[PDB]
């Protein structure tokens, strides 16, 4: 009568393997990865879950590198979405190294389509994904607001393409609406809401104000006609114009008042310097929330990880240098 | 005219040993195991709580495992409620493997009754529980909602047996209800409160929204029956109705919401992958709650036991070193 | 112009020691008290705050205890009060071993008056207390309401004296009153709000809902009659009837609610569990509160001595044994 | 279509170096600062902040002295200007040891103007500054009310300079009026608030009460007059009530009330010690808000900073003497 995903009852190896890659224990973890070679790297815990996903979801980044050594790794698209989704940087820029993002051929790709063809990259437990199909690694970055992830994501020159009209007539548009009602239009307002976040319109456009004021006239009609999350539409129009008011009060000359009022070489140094300005003022501000418990658990957990690294380094210190000295001892 | 549980004087040897084991003084806790041979195990701080006891309230899981290698130990049951409590997934992990829950033979058991036979294996001060009598780790698990012990103590085999009717009119329930009736209720609602938990609704059966809709109905009538605790009664129904609005609003798909409406092979692999979200999801609902001064209070106890065990390993280090350079210096 | 109360500017030795001190770097500490005989040890900051102080209020133990090995040491009593009135439990148990509490003749000591003799003990920049004449360390202990704190202080055989009555006529209260009437009625309603606090109360008597009622009467007596701080004597009366509503709530047996209304061997063992449970569960709510910067600095704080801790002793480490290789070395 | 701030591909060394500088990782660092002799200290990051910036952005104390023993190095000042507005004090301390600020001649300095005169010496991106041209660094400090750079920055004789009239009719005032009146109103506004900060007030001035009660009404005049941020000149002198009046509450001596009230050797005496007991206060104040973000991801920097600096030490440390006895291996 029990859940459980594991059918399989765990054998020792996978045991230890699996709750040092809970607790970030690094050396056992490279003592397992090289002394076992009947060690099934894709073994899961009693949720289902991956080591490389326990290793991404407590924040350890040595034994990420160590597993993306290995190349019988799966589910590591979901260890990236995992990875944004918390918003660990070094975690992501350590991903995002492996050879199946080598090109960005996985990032945010339309023309390999990700609802339609069963893709199977981002994916755990075989059977779904961990948020929409819709949700792509820069979509999500976007959702969660975190600046240099979408900085890295663009510089792989991954972008959010915009949803098409609300009644395409398109064959993929009408075959993506009769597939799916509820599916579509909440892959159109996750969509959207990646659009209307002020780290993509930040980082991605050249004139963010103009960017900002079409987006929010198209979602306050997409919000006045569409009657399914009717209320959600105007929000992010709320947000656009609460980002073009964020950047008119971040103004300090009256030159920079006038360069946003008017929008029209300087134009273009005055808007990059305030696009600068409102990427630092946003990130002090991301700084001044109040804390939540999963940054002491990645705290305590950075801790756990240390103390386990310190002694076993002492400790295979002490043995292979008293083994030098062992030889001098029985030697004279 | 002082309040003093320890009526005895506290020998040096138990104050170094009990601030030890507060403060996770590791290897002067393995000294003092080793080299001392008249050191009662069993010794009590001024509230008049064991080593053990004090070690698990600091999150010290080196001398948990250190303690629980030793044989005379006393209180182990309520070192596993307190760790329960508190939420110390690894301690309870390792208190498990002593001997005393090595078939489950205390873990959750109605035949070996534990209000009605003075069991006292749950007990601090030797005079009564840290909790109510009723209350076993299980329901303990469910009143903290915490997922990880939940399941562990379930592969254990021990669940929450359903209290009995309001009348039930055998002799068992009407003997505890003649000796103590605020104790028999208080167990009444406890053990419901344990039912209605969304960690063993999740973890326990295998239709959750079939299970929870019947608590809930049962609830709202032994609400309407039942004087005392009228409200609570009730609150614990709004729970699982809670509980199944919330099953209800993590589904994606349309197919997964008719999965829920309808109840009715497919149906068993859309419920056990909505249980999974919905466990995650709860999960970083549970790590986005607001911050308490025991987790600071624990990561400061980690730090000072990774301070004492580098400090004395590398005091230790150099002595070990140096005299077999020593030999050398004065061979040479 | 400027405000700086260390009129003389300080020498680059006080400098390494202050910022020493303050940062908890133990080793140079060390090494200033042993290797420089020049090194005043009462030296003072910016603010005029002893090494002591420093030591203290920053949570370093080590320190502390080698401050305390020193006996030219200064403002010991300030520095037992600021431990308490930030709540260091081995901070105020390693300075209760200092000489000058050695009986017990400084802590909470009526005969030797603090506030009419001038004993100069509880004292910072030689001009005045760091809180009022008449707040000694257990008093302060009841004000931030610390258990342990007060336990500790409780063993030592000291007492909160109750306050005399509103005219007394005793030529000791009328001295004390004709001296100052604001500093008398301060004196009174800190002395009560010692004696009307949960820890003192649970700690200090042997039947204390007798002595919770009889102090609330006692304060709501001295509230309708004294018009100065006319509320805050309701609000510690209103305090005495939360501690006896709390310990009627925390009743499980339906015996132990009869011994609390009741009031009358078997009262005192259940007094004694009553007040265990009323500890422990005070405890825990107290531990349940949200988190200040205090204790994030703390933990700061604790992480930095940890780094100059074993940075300096690596490398001592590794000088003390490469001298005893290179004695080999230029030896063979 | 991308925003980019560094126009040129950052180079490998120049991306271990600035990921290193921003995670604290000190002996890299000390390796690329002395092997790599074509290594542009001021290259910047994607955000086009230098290595010193990210190093002083994440509480890094060892790097920044690493960093400040190099002579090529730029952007000092924002360095400086950063560090107050995080408000890290031992960082503070150390940058005021470079010698750009070895007479104090660029802390706050009017007669090197620093809005009218191209001084270039507070700027990032070579483009801007990262506050108003007016703000200095005591202005800062009184702006972020942090009271021991406060107290460096006025022993190293820095002061704030009160702003001119309304209408003052010198041909500076009238030009910088002209040239910008938003940025002049700005100006002003920052001054008076860095003038009516408790901390400027405390730390100041030899007589505080007429200072803060002589700044309260000049606002309230400001107030009246000046219809641009009519409200915000109406808070300040709110704020200076505030100082007032908490001064008036801090007192405990009937004498120390009739010393505020009137004002008129001993009054001197009484206002040192009375501003002491303020400044204490508050920084008990300070330590007792909420915590927020940026504390925990200073923590966390710290932690990974030992973890680079012990796991190395211990790297070198077993190289260097397991090359020496290897000489005795092969020699003997």
């Amino acid at each position: 009568y029990m859940f459980s995903d594991r059918s399989t009852s765990l054998s020792i190896e996978e045991e230890r393997f699996l709750d040092a890659a809970e607790y970030g224990n690094i050396p056992v973890v490279r003592k397992m990865l090289e002394e076992c070679h009947s060690l099934n790297v894709n073994c899961v815990d009693y949720m289902g879950q991956n080591a490389l996903q326990l290793a991404v979801a407590n924040e350890h980044l040595e034994i990420t590198e160590l597993l993306l050594k290995k190349e019988n790794l799966s589910r590591v698209g979901d260890a990236l979405l995992l990875a944004i989704s918390k918003g660990y940087v070094r975690i992501v820029e350590a991903i995002l190294s492996h050879p199946a993002f080598a090109e960005g051929k996985r990032l945010a790709t339309s023309p390999s389509q990700s609802e339609l063809q069963q893709d199977d990259f981002y994916a755990y437990d075989e059977d779904g994904t961990r948020f929409s199909h819709d949700v792509t690694p820069i979509i999500l970055a976007a959702h969660c607001q975190e600046y240099e992830i979408v900085h890295t994501l663009l510089r792989k020159g991954a972008r959010i393409e915009r949803p098409h009209d609300y009644f395409c007539k398109c064959n993929d548009c009408n075959q993506k609406q009769k597939h799916d009602s509820f599916s579509h239009s909440r892959s159109r307002i996750n969509a959207y809401k990646g659009l209307a976040s002020p780290a993509y319109l930040s980082l991605s456009s050249e004139d963010p104000v103009m960017t900002a004021l079409e987006l929010s006239n198209e979602l306050a009609v997409l919000a006045n006609i569409e009657k399914e999350f009717k209320n959600d539409y105007k929000k992010l129009s709320m947000q656009c114009k609460d980002f073009v008011v964020g950047l008119l009060d971040l103004c300090r000359n009256t030159e920079e008042v006038e360069a946003i009022l008017n929008g029209d070489r300087q134009y273009q140094k005055i808007m990059k310097r305030l696009i600068k300005r409102y990427v630092l003022q946003a990130q002090i501000d991301k700084e001044s929330d109040e804390v939540n418990e999963g940054e002491l658990k990645e705290i305590k957990q950075d801790i756990s990880s240390l103390r386990y690294e310190l002694l076993e380094e002492k400790s295979q210190n002490t043995e292979d240098l008293a083994e030098l000295i062992r030889e001098l001892g029985e030697k004279l």
